[PDB]
């Protein structure tokens, strides 16, 4: 059985045309499956018996399944999400305005960055177009469906510090694709962000094969922290990667003109106003706003928190350069063993 998941609206359409419908029914089953969270053929009561079961037949609709769920004060919610037999997180950050979903590429990373705790499990497999477009799906399922509650349940989607974007190109794209189709997510591309750590040639190719908002996940104002904190800047350096994002701006809109540049703070290694000072210069050829983030150290990560008067002092001089600098909040602050499933093997044994 194809999962219907995986097919963005041209593709639909060519699979409805081989089951001999019209190219429309490819659509109509699309509102369904996005518009109301739809899995089932049985609940789309304006599809005619016949077309319900050849679809039964040969298709379903199977979005990855939530294993464990947290809840924060602030409204924040995230996610396990069950891939197979492998678990990736997805991450729900409502505002009064807007509402955003963090979804992951791939399960794990290889780019080996060193203040990520994706990086150090390692690299397992990239996620097939199904299970990243099915974590938007469950998502809102959960939150509710825009036609069930009247209200989109998500705004903007990010992909950022879950698996490398750019090295997930076949799966990513089509995704994206879903995410802004009218009978997908119906979102705009300024609202889709992929956040790069830079891939140069896949984001030469990301730009001839669609327009969305790009982020860079810089973390460093020269080559010698970078090197350190961010490994891929080995083989493609600042300056490559900045060359890369004016290309990239070139063919795509959707930043209306300014990359999104993305900066962790971590403590007493890239947040001196030294370290401001030279990324201002750094960033003078490339327009772009600063979101600089307050990350906090997962067990055993290498480096510490800044703290806030390091950061404000560090924007300050960002923003005596005229550079729009935002401090990025802090969500889901109350929610932020290798034995256990042998273990419930044996307990559930008795
Ligand atoms: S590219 Fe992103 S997900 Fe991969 S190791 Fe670096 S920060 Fe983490």
């Amino acid at each position: 059985k194809i999962n219907l998941l995986d097919l963005n609206r041209q593709q639909m359409r060519e699979f409805f045309k081989d089951l001999g419908e019209k190219p429309f029914r490819a659509d109509q089953v699309m509102k369904w499956m996005y518009h109301y969270c739809c899995d089932n053929f049985d609940e789309m009561t304006d599809i005619n018996k016949v077309l319900r079961g050849k679809l039964k037949e040969v298709a379903e609709i199977r979005a990855p399944e939530v294993v464990e769920e947290q809840r924060s004060s602030d409204g924040t919610i995230k996610w396990a999400i069950a891939v197979g037999d492998q678990r990736v997180e997805t991450v729900y950050i409502p505002e009064d305005d807007r509402a955003t979903l963090a979804v992951s590429s791939q399960v794990g990373c290889a780019l080996e960055c060193k203040f990520c705790s994706t990086a150090q499990q390692g690299f397992n497999r990239n996620l097939r177009v199904s299970e990243i477009i099915g974590q938007v799906w469950r998502a809102a399922k959960i939150v509710g469906a825009a036609k069930v509650t009247g209200q989109r349940p998500i705004t903007n989607v990010v992909m950022m510090g879950m698996g490398e974007p750019l090295l997930n190109l076949n799966n990513v794209v089509p995704a994206m694709e879903i995410m802004l189709d009218d009978f997908g997510f119906g979102l705009s591309k300024r609202r889709v962000t992929l956040s790069t750590s830079g891939v140069v040639p896949a984001l030469d190719k990301l730009g001839d094969m669609i327009d969305v908002a790009l982020a860079i996940s810089l973390h460093a104002p020269n080559d010698e922290i970078r090197d350190e904190i961010v490994p891929i800047n080995k083989k493609y350096n600042i300056e490559t990667f900045l060359a890369a994002v004016r290309r990239y701006l070139e063919k795509s809109n959707a930043n209306q003109g300014r990359v999104t540049i993305e900066y962790v703070m971590l403590d007493h290694v890239n947040d001196g106003t030294e370290h401001a000072h030279q990324l201002a210069e750094l960033l003078k050829d490339t327009p772009c706003k600063i979101n600089l983030i307050p990350w906090n150290p997962f067990p055993g990560a290498p480096y510490g928190r800044s703290s806030n008067s390091r950061i404000d002092r560090f924007s300050k001089v960002l923003m005596s350069y005229g550079f729009t600098t935002i401090v990025r909040k802090t969500r889901g602050d109350d929610i932020d063993d290798v034995i256990d499933r042998t273990k419930r093997t044996l307990r559930k044994r008795m």
